[PDB]
């Protein structure tokens, strides 16, 4: 323990947080999201509930270090308040998101954050159609809140959104889940900004 | 990182956060609204829940900076927590409102702000008619909750709330939407205080 | 911008908080209440809901100043969290008190003090007769927690609550409320205790 | 004002914080129940919600001073964030207990401290033949979390739960109510424990 | 109150906490869940509701010290702000874990930690079938959220979930419960991970054992 004391110790009091990225230097956020249930459908007000985690990957050059120095540590895990996170917000929930893991995000000694947070969602949806055979489809962004494309650029590793941990015994089956990047344009400022656009199309289980 | 970290540093420990407008130094804050949704009407309650964004500008002199001496930043992104924020506050919220976004700002280079908080918001509105064609109307003030007239002035640069995000398929279609500032004063004392007064006509969603 | 910020340096660095009233220096708080909203009633439970906001007023000698050495300064605001406030409580509250304003003081150069919290309140109130035409009366005592009538008086301006605020289109219509000081026992100390009863009669909206 | 203040720096600045107790130094802490409300009771998951406040009362060396030295001040109040509180929980609740006044206690010059906290809580409780005229039987346990007899005992000033502030218009009238010191022992260990088991017999009000 | 001040200042003033474990240094966590309450079942969600709490155990040696330089102190309680802990979450869980117990750790003179945290929990399970006679069984994994099998090793004392603290009045009766301990591998990673799995088997209470 007394290494991992002395890195974060060398990480974390020897220097300020990571302020953001900047146009001078700017920061790809990647994106994966795994949806583990679709607990809920409320036709009364058109809001969906979604759990799920979503995992984030950035490297900053402030969190690299030599193993060898650390007693060949090559990575560990410290409290996300301890670093900068993304501000990546859903675009479209309708009450203040939940949150079902620890504030805990993994270090690599290049740099590299991992930080997978699971989260309960209400977002804007209209269920007419779910329990139907063709069902529903709703979708969700999820983009920085202040930055634009000249700072933070999202990207996924695939537009398959992993339904590997997807509740067999959901009330909801899921037909298709997808996560597509796509460029919008604020007019406020003139500039080009990133979201990823989370589609899920589902049924009541048959 | 560094001309940035040095900009912050500069403007949040150098110094103490702005201690908010006096009567002898006035503020004036724009306001404007962007309405996502009407999520519910509660008929037994005659409550209304909405979720929007609220755009807010201000300027202070203590905030702005040479770009020339930071690398050219021109903006960046701060949370909310090392400024003053207004307090502006919707003055017929049944609830607490709830923050949905990150609470950070946009500081530029002259001394602006901007913040723009989303937000559900359950208030006042009888719904009693809302299953009709001319539908029903609803309006909150939002206010600074403790600043009178002679310290805050707020404004709009439209009476038109912008409908451009506003959810396709809601339960609820928006008739209109305006965002008027008022003059108020209050009780027996003549002294003025301002409001912007948001203003919703609305109806159930519908040929079709 | 600058003399505010001398003012309360002065005022909260340069001392540390009043530490609330003495039997030998005791204060006096006045509480005055504007009704907003009875915005329901639940006869399975006896809870009835009210928003309002009071208006608390107090005077301390700590906060003074004299305004021309502060570039006439006559008053600021200052989050609540920087100076003592009572610990006024509804007595009956059957859930905590939810918060709808920002938590922020005005204080003037006497050393009096104006804090004015909205509220939304669940308190034991049996509406059964609501519906009639003479309506149904609850109420509901408002005092400090901790503190006797011998560190805390409490006053009102008026006997009246003011409803310049109350909802046009509530689903309940009132027909009086009132807000009045009584004096109180108890055998723990012998010392009285002071409450403001707030009485509300109210009825269903013709 | 300020020998107020001196003797809350006296105590709190000058020393840490009391610890808690140790088998070398044992405390007893005092409970006592003030039963408000049955404001609910829910047959589908057998949960009833109480509204009370408890008096917990305990003594602290550390806390005593002679009145002579700080102008015959014999007692105080001060925030329950200044000083250690017993870990006193219902073993059997099914929510977080709200808490519905404010989290001040009463300090007095020979070290005795007054803790009063107002709770709302959801317990386990069976309510079938609450209806009926023999009513119905509930009990929860309030013991310290973490510590056993060998360093907290419990106990209580009399065996009858006080009922003079119950709420006369609630659905339910109490029959009975009573809070009593009970020694358990964990598993086989022969250590001992403490709590006061609070039994009430309620019924719906005629 | 001296001697105890004076080891909880030697432990917690003199260095940071504990940072976690490493692959060089991992850390063996022990669970046992205590069962008190099904209070609800939803079928229109998918959702059940337990409260239960959780014996979490592990061992230090920066938490270790010797009774006789502390007044013969074998133990102490201390707020779980000042020592680490492991962040074992439920995978499952549909809100938030409701905490129902004060956080506060007891801490050996081996440097032994138990923390025991009382909680409600909704989690993922499909209640149909819990009006029957065999009732329904649902299961929760618990794990680290963040650890790997080469950092974190999770076991249970037995595989039996203890019972004895379980409502007698419950809507539910507990048919068997077990807590076992489970390998994982994440995606084709091939790096493992360990859970316990929390196996519930339940039904609506019915008078007598149900099969006669
Ligand atoms: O600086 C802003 C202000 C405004 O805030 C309300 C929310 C918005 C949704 N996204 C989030 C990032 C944002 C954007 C793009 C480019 C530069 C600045 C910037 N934002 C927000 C903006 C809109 C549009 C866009
Ligand atoms: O006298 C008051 C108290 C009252 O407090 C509740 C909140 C209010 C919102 N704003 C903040 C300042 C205030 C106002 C304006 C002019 C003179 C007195 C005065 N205030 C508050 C008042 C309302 C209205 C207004
Ligand atoms: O010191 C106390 C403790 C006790 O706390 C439980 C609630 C009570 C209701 N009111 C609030 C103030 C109080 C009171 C009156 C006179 C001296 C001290 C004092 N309090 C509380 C008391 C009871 C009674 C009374
Ligand atoms: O060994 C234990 C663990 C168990 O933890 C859950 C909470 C409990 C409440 N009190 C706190 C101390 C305790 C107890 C008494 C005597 C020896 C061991 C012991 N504890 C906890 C125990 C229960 C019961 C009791
Ligand atoms: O690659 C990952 C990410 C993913 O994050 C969500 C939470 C998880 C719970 N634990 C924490 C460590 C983890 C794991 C084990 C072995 C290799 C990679 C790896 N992680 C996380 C993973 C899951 C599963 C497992
Ligand atoms: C940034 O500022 C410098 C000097 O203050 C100026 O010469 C130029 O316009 C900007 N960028 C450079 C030189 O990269
Ligand atoms: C304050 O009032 C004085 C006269 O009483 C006046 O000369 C001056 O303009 C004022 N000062 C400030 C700093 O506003
Ligand atoms: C305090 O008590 C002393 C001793 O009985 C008494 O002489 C004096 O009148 C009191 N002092 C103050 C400052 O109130
Ligand atoms: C602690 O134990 C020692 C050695 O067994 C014994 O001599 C003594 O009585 C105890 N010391 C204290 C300080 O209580
Ligand atoms: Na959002
Ligand atoms: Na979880
Ligand atoms: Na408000
Ligand atoms: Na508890
Ligand atoms: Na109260």
């Amino acid at each position: 323990q007394a290494n991992l004391m002395r890195l974060k110790s060398d990480l974390f009091n020897r220097s300020p947080m990571y302020p953001g990225p900047t146009k001078d230097d700017p920061l790809t956020v990647t994106l994966g999201f795994f949806l583990q249930d679709i607990v809920k459908v409320d036709s009364s007000t058109n809001e969906v509930d979604l759990v799920y985690y979503e995992r984030q990957r950035w490297k900053l050059n402030s969190l690299m270090w030599d193993p060898n120095e650390y007693g060949n540590i090559t990575d560990f895990r410290t409290s996300a308040a301890d670093i900068w996170t993304p501000d990546i917000t859903a675009a479209s929930s309708t009450r203040p998101v939940q949150v079902l893991s620890p504030q805990i995000a993994v270090v690599t000694h290049d740099g590299s954050v991992m930080f997978s947070p699971a989260q309960r969602l209400s977002f804007m949806c209209d269920p007419t159609g779910v329990d139907s055979e063709e069902g529903v489809t709703c979708a969700v962004k999820f983009e920085s809140w202040v930055y634009s494309g000249f700072e933070i650029d999202l990207k996924t590793d695939t537009d398959q959104v992993d339904l590997s941990s997807y509740y067999a015994s959901s009330k909801y089956e899921i037909l298709s889940a997808t996560q597509t990047r796509q460029v919008q344009h604020y007019k406020g400022t003139g500039e080009p900004y990133i979201d990823v656009n989370l589609v899920v199309k589902f049924r009541e289980r048959r």
